[PDB]
């Protein structure tokens, strides 16, 4: 009960008992919280309430010091101080934006603006409160009970009535009842259990609410710049396939933290594998928040590194399959490969976080909790997609305020940028090229003569909320017959519902534009479905269409994403 004040540190006994992470405030910064804010009670060794039996005064502002115990003003003695006088509150030892923090719901975008603007102590209140107030919005959904199971990936659901049912889509994932977590897809519902068991007719799901840990580290450790490589032997025999990062390398061992923004493409994984080629000694920790990034990272890995100094780590609740050709949880491999929910607690010569703009604040911290590293790299691009925050359902939150790393590329521009990208046909780098990277980006490959959009609105239906456009669909089918070559494409969309359509009339193996992120693909089917701020975002945009190698189709909805596109327009 005696702990450092969440803003000045000044010492104290004070805890807000109205914010729900209970932080210790300084008296002079409790006040200015108490009095400004509908929070009231102040936590000490015992509560600031009034003594006097059976009342039930707990707001610190109509309270009194009688002796050494509490009371209002009905009850205090006469020699009696008030706990709120001189821009203090009574303590031991004796914030607009903390007040901001404090109170907001985290529905509105200026919550996460003000979450990544303010002061570092506070990004980590900020981010605990808001995953907190994530986990605390779970338990208000509806369960799902198992009316009748068809097959092995198809039943019948019954809906807790009175409480919402929440979207059931791959980012929703439930816990069945204990039979591992479950994943459901659009009564015709599909069901994609973690752990495989023939589903219990009875058997109920409820979506997974863990218990949110305090934040210590911070999201970014303070910046050195050194003069001389720190801390790391670098090679003078080095691969000519790893030349064009050796200036980036040697920039990595004179700072602390390094930034990497790079485009689709643009060889982000070959720089995080080519730094262990040119630090061949370094201990070296691979990590994004999802196995789909880690074990890309691995592939990588397996073709230009030892596999015998390679750990994959695997939590012990395995929740997907993930990469299987190195030793698995191995924490003292030279090469640790782990998702940051499963990090050990290590240390390291160089840590590489990757996707960087998938990566929340909480998880910055974390990293910095469990890796302790002579250099970090922060490897992503700010142009391309974060974390859902499943809250925010008011104003689009800008690349800027994704996380502090984000922040940083956004304002003070990335150490390092990728600029050529080698993926994608040119008409596809020109396009996003202009539209997010300031005409930075370059195209390696020349024109494909194989990317095509079409101006197609057809027509919006709705599963819920997710949104079909069959016409979308039907113009897609009629383009198969005249492109056979097109039959090996990837169908992308900005919804799940769509994909779901897409498979069952093109045959089409299926991604929403949010789970194509980091793969790619020769060919690529992009029905943009709606005009919605979700399909017309310009991150989740660049992200579809630079998944294509060779050719994409986009039949689009937006007029203005439709005209800047740099392709071959088709008719019908
Ligand atoms: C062509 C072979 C040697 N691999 C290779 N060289 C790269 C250079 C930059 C970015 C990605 C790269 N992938
Ligand atoms: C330095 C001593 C106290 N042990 C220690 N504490 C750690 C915390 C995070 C990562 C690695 C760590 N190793
Ligand atoms: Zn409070
Ligand atoms: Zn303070
Ligand atoms: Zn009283």
């Amino acid at each position: 009960a005696v702990g450092a004040c969440v803003l000045c540190n000044s010492q104290t006994s004070l805890r807000c008992g109205a914010c729900i992470r209970r932080p210790f405030l300084c008296c002079k910064c409790c006040y200015d919280h108490v009095i400004s804010t509908s929070h009231k009670l102040v936590l000490s060794v015992n509560p600031y309430v009034c003594n006097a039996p059976g009342c039930d005064v707990t707001d610190v502002t109509q309270l009194y010091l009688g002796g050494m115990s509490y009371y209002c003003k009905s009850h205090k003695p006469p020699i009696s101080f008030p706990l709120c006088a001189n821009g203090q509150v009574f303590g031991l030892y004796k914030v607009t934006d903390f007040n901001a923090i404090a109170t907001c719901d985290w529905t509105n975008a200026g919550d996460y603006i003000l979450a990544n603007t303010c002061t570092e102590r506070l990004k980590l209140f900020a981010a605990e409160t808001l995953k907190a107030t994530e986990e605390t919005f779970k338990l208000s959904y509806g369960i799902a009970t198992v009316r009748e199971v068809l097959s092995d990936r198809e039943l019948h659901l019954s809906w807790e009535v009175g409480k919402p049912r929440p979207p059931l889509n791959r980012n929703y994932v439930f816990t069945g009842y204990q039979i591992g977590e479950y994943t459901f897809e659009k009564d015709a519902v599909v069901y994609r259990g973690t752990t495989t068991y023939k589903l219990n007719v009875g058997d109920y799901f409820v979506l997974t609410s863990h218990t949110v840990m305090p934040l210590s580290a911070p999201t970014l450790v303070p910046q050195e710049h050194y003069v001389r490589i720190t801390g790391l032997y670098p090679t003078l025999n080095i691969s000519d396939e790893f030349s064009s990062n050796v200036a980036n390398y040697q920039k990595v061992g004179m700072q602390k933290y390094s930034t990497l923004q790079g485009p689709p493409g643009t060889g982000k994984s070959h720089f995080a594998i080519g730094l262990a080629l040119y630090y061949p000694s370094a201990r070296i920790v691979y990590t994004a928040c999802s196995h789909a990034a880690v074990d890309a990272l691995c592939e990588k890995a397996l073709k230009y590194l030892p596999i015998d100094k390679c750990s994959r780590i695997i939590p012990a609740r395995a929740r997907v399959e993930c990469f299987d050709k190195f030793k698995v949880n191995s924490t003292l491999e030279q090469y640790v490969f782990c998702t940051v929910n499963a990090l050990p607690e290590t240390t390291a010569d160089i840590v590489v976080f990757d996707e960087i703009s998938m990566a929340t604040n909480y998880d910055l911290s974390v990293v910095n909790a469990r890796l302790r590293a002579k250099h970090y790299v922060y490897i992503g691009d700010p142009a391309q997609l974060p974390a859902p925050r499943t809250l925010l359902t008011k104003g689009t939150l800008e690349p800027e305020y994704f996380n502090s790393v984000c922040r940083l590329m956004k304002t003070i521009g990335p150490d390092m940028f990728l600029g050529t990208c080698r993926r994608c046909p040119a008409e596809i780098v020109d396009t996003v090229s202009a539209l997010v990277y300031d005409n930075k980006l370059k195209a390696h490959k020349d024109k494909s003569a194989q990317c095509f959009k079409m101006f197609y609105k057809g027509v919006i239906t709705h599963d819920v909320s997710s949104a079909i456009n069959r016409p979308q669909i039907g113009v897609v089918r009629e383009f198969l017959t005249r492109n056979p070559a097109w039959r090996k494409a990837v169908f992308i969309s900005p919804y799940n519902s769509q994909n779901a359509v897409a498979s069952k009339i093109l045959g089409l193996p299926t991604q929403t534009v949010d789970s194509s992120q980091g793969s790619e693909y020769d060919y690529v089917i992009f029905t943009q479905t709606t005009e919605t701020a979700h399909s017309c975002n310009v991150n989740r945009f660049n992200v579809a269409i630079t998944r294509a190698k060779v050719g994409i189709l986009c039949i689009m909805s937006d007029r203005d994403l439709y005209d800047k596109l740099q392709f071959t327009s088709l008719e019908i």
